[PDB]
């Protein structure tokens, strides 16, 4: 599932991660989408390359081949490299990624330029779009601008990671009108308002209709998901969780019933980082022994993020602190459920509040849609916080 990256349509390139990439779409997608390979004629730049590295290999449609720059950015130079195409093209979107061998992201173009040439020589070039991309070095990213012409396209390495400027690939796209109109599905990056050409299940329904015979319908689901669930969304209602010592974790038979299986589990974060080798993802190994515990402390309230895969209903969460002396145990909890995968979407389902104990504590709660779960320590015995399991229960 991808989620919506945002409307475009300034001359600012939107820039985000090409997901599509990872797909048994992405041939699908190419066949109706893609610049084909055939109709790049011929490649330069004006830094040479650094020993085999050839600007060839910025084309050869093989991510695990690399261009590299003979001379690195510096206060003087901009790295730059110009595509000719076999004949005038039309392209809304850079598909690029910098080197992926063991240097991987090494000279990737966190800022960058984009020109236009409708001749094959000469130096008439029009800037089309500018952009930059902070998120990483070592991504695939899409870059989309405006629909434009190209005989020859200039991309400039404005700033480059490392000042190397490198290229494993680039990829040229033709506009996808409904790819953009889902693209526009929500309001913001936020992604918690419906756009209000999408804002009723009528008019949402109706899109996901429309989108039924696109190559990467099945990835939409999940944006349309999201959507369908902000629009159907109830008023917040939180309550006074009960919080109980329980033994039931013991019961396998029980668990198979109840439990939200594990393989459930899709992410888990926190905002406070942690301590020593106590990381997060030991919070869900189902091993009381092990625990989280946080890098930061409370004051800040110490936050753990789960994502599940499939949304589920629970009325129940059950954790325990550290065994050892209790450490960050939570002794008030506020419970936020999301019925979305992604965007700013949470609400209070329920506070609780316990007195440190051993073994494990369920906070039972009205039955509710999580789709992510965030678990906040209100107050917590030592101003640490700290998890041994954090387990999911069914009403
Ligand atoms: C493997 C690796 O990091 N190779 C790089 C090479 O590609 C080039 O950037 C060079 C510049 O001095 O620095 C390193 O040797
Ligand atoms: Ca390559
Ligand atoms: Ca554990």
């Amino acid at each position: 599932g991808l989620v919506p990256r945002g409307s475009h349509m300034s001359h600012q390139a939107r820039v985000s991660k090409f997901d599509l990439y990872n797909s048994d779409k992405l041939d699908a997608y190419n066949q109706e989408f893609q610049v084909s390979r055939s109709n790049i004629k011929s490649i330069n730049n004006n830094g040479g390359k650094y020993n085999s590295s050839t600007i060839d290999k910025a084309i050869d449609g093989n991510l695990e081949t690399h261009w590299e720059t003979g001379k690195p950015n510096d206060a003087n130079f901009t790295n730059e490299v110009v595509v000719t195409f076999n004949e005038i093209t039309n392209i809304d979107r850079i598909v690029y990624s910098a080197r992926r061998d063991s240097a991987r992201g090494k000279g990737f173009a966190k800022e960058f330029e984009i020109y236009a040439s409708l001749k094959d020589e000469g130096d008439d070039f029009n800037l089309v779009s500018s952009g930059e991309y902070t998120e990483s070095t070592r991504d695939l990213v899409e870059i989309k601008f405006n629909p434009t012409d190209f005989k020859r396209l200039k991309f400039k390495f404005k700033k480059a990671d490392q000042n190397w400027a490198s290229a494993a690939e680039f990829m040229f796209y033709k506009e996808d009108k409904l790819n953009e109109k889902f693209n526009g599905l929500f309001t913001d990056s936020s992604m918690n308002k419906v756009s209000e050409e999408f804002n009723t299940l009528e008019k949402l329904n109706a899109f996901e209709n429309e989108l039924k015979d696109h190559p990467i319908y099945d990835l939409y689901k999940e944006g349309l998901n999201n959507a369908r669930a902000i629009l159907t969304e109830t008023s917040e209602n939180p309550t006074k969780a009960t919080l109980g010592q329980i033994t039931y974790n013991l019961n396998d038979d029980y668990n198979n019933q109840y439990r939200m299986p594990y393989k459930n589990i899709k992410a888990i974060k926190n905002n406070g980082r942690h301590y020593a080798a106590q990381n997060i993802e030991k919070a869900i190994d189902n091993d009381v022994n092990t625990y989280w515990e946080t890098g930061t402390l409370n004051s800040f309230n110490n936050e753990v993020e789960v994502e599940f895969n499939d949304l589920v209903t629970l009325d129940r969460i059950v954790y325990g602190s550290r065994q050892s002396d209790l450490k960050g145990f939570a002794e008030e909890v506020y419970i936020y459920a999301s019925r979305t995968s992604k965007g700013d979407t949470y609400k209070l389902v329920a506070t609780g509040a316990h007195e440190a104990t051993k073994g494990l504590v369920e906070a039972k709660f009205e039955p509710t849609e999580f789709k992510r779960v965030k678990f906040k320590f209100k107050k917590s015995k030592q101003n640490s916080a700290t998890l041994n399991e954090l387990m999911f229960y069914k009403p």
